[PDB]
């Protein structure tokens, strides 16, 4: 009686990173999913913040569209605090849990498989089901690759030395202490403006370029890394975009596209796994499955695992006369 | 099949600041309130941070569990990130809409009422409803009273003048400029620091006593003036308590401990009507119904007016093998 809106949303975390995955109230038009995002962008980024920002979501939150699609299971549009992101690791991670335990997609096997149409390429989702429940999900990420490095110029700092990669979103890769802080829990409130700046900063002096139609050409992400705590952990990192937006997750496409920058620096070979700590000590790991040809980069297929847990299972309200119903953010 | 609990959550804002509405999942034991609250801190308090915590809230979430009432419709245990408060305005404006809109109590007239055992006393809802939508509610706050004003040493500062007031909790009132910053949004990285030593410092040299049972004798919460930035506005503050939780609406225990300030210090006389800004724009209205004594405390008596709004109707879902399950912060 109070609604004017009503959206079937579930939440899940994927070590530690939530994806709010939504399953009714969007009808979306288009071809493939870059249209589908397009038209999205169009008539319903509304959703996207009333979902998102507060006081239904807050400064970190992520969302993910289920679509259909022709040429796979579901298509995905992936969506966060400031904008649309080409592919995102956590939240594939997230749909298939989802997908699976409510009973969306046939469980079966030891794994039971899903193909996504998402914005970077074809995605196929593993997940390991002990009874209903989803143990782990590896994610085989689109082809990732290392662009180069680059001394670029930092006010303040003079030269950092900088590396390049996609892996799924292009990312701006730097070691934290050469930016003069070191990625723990309490410089987080330092690690936002800096890593912010290294986005302006990069995008200005270097230029990035991906084949595929739909694939945005800037890098969109920075990643600052630094020693891990754990004994497990090869490297520590944490990811941040948009107005300020943290992973609290090691983040599945920048680990790819750091993992494909080791590759072509020769430090990993195609079968070795890496293990990567996020801000928060959560780990993922990214086997190197295999070798492709994107444009004529050359690169890595990464596999990301982790697993995500249902949090939330939500019917989102929209109310008669809330001035607030848009969603509103103060970082 | 893969929760291991579920919670019966209901989400409202009002004014921008979020309550969790709890209505299924927590039995309590308690000849009354201030009891059920202790028995909630020994065997429930993971609830609270598997609530508030991520990945089911955020840094800056609030909670209120219903729980039956002998003297009153229900009593109700209100929580945050850290602790438990002893009264909140803007959770009891959101278990009188939910309340009603819901169905729990019968809708009636133009109001429909509601008595409420809170830790600092019997508060009662007045919603408006129009058809089955509560367009705001009054709050008949506890009684509040002025405590003194004082001259602090505030460490980088020197001394600052500094009043304290008691609307349900105690509040350490402050101007924002007198400690170098204005409450405006870019200041919140650093407001929420500053307010949260004028905490620590208040609490050691000044003290406060409440003559209730359970209602606990410290400064809680650091409540920050400015001058406003709408024409309607009286005064613009921001509320900040905990480990740096802020209040994005006017807050409506610490606007009725302000004007309890103002009305011994004369500027306010009973019958008058006070609009507070939040730091996001915006407001609540008090006026000072009455006056009464609280131990031997000339109080106000406050009825603080606003809105609120459902935001989302959950399942909130405890999954089998969270590591996570309890909640974690990283501010
Ligand atoms: O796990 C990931 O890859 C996502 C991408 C954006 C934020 N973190
Ligand atoms: O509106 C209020 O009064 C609540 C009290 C704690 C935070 N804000």
């Amino acid at each position: 009686l109070f609604a004017d809106h009503v959206f079937h949303v579930v939440d899940t975390h994927t070590e530690g990173e939530p994806t709010r995955i939504v399953l009714s109230g969007v009808n979306v038009k288009g071809e493939d999913i870059i249209e589908k995002r397009e038209y999205f962008k169009e008539h319903y980024d509304w959703i996207r913040t009333a979902l998102l920002h507060e006081p239904r979501g807050h400064s970190d939150q992520f969302g993910a569209v289920l679509v259909p699609s022709d040429i796979a299971d579901f298509g995905v549009i992936y969506m966060d605090t400031s904008g649309y992101l080409d592919m995102c690791g956590h939240a594939t991670m997230g749909v298939a849990t989802v997908l699976v335990e409510l009973g969306i997609i046939e469980k079966k096997e030891p794994y039971t498989t899903v193909k996504l149409e998402t914005p970077a390429g074809l995605v196929e989702a593993k997940a390991k089901v002990k009874g209903g429940v989803v143990k782990e999900v590896t994610v085989v990420d689109v082809p990732s690759f290392y662009v180069g490095e680059f001394v670029i110029e930092y006010p303040g700092r003079g030269k950092i030395k900088v590396d390049v990669a996609f892996g799924g979103n292009f990312y701006v890769i730097a070691d934290a202490r050469d930016l003069g802080l070191r990625v723990r829990r309490e410089y987080i409130k330092e690690l936002i403006p800096t890593a912010l700046k290294l986005i302006k900063v990069a995008n200005e002096q270097i230029k990035v370029q991906h084949p595929r139609k739909g694939v945005q050409n800037r890098i969109n992400l920075a990643m600052l890394t630094d020693e891990p705590e754990r004994e497990d952990s090869d490297g520590k990192n944490v990811v941040i975009w948009g107005e300020g937006s943290v992973d609290r997750s090691p983040c599945g496409t920048g680990s790819a596209s750091r993992v494909a920058t080791l590759y072509s620096k020769g430090i990993l070979k195609e079968g070795d796994i890496f293990v990567h700590e996020s801000i928060l000590g959560t780990q993922f790991r990214i086997k190197i499955v295999g070798t492709t040809k994107i444009g004529e980069y050359t690169a890595i297929i990464p596999e990301i695992t982790g697993s995500a847990y249902i949090t939330k299972i939500s019917q989102d309200i929209i109310s008669k006369n809330d001035p607030l119903w848009k969603g509103f953010l103060l970082r």
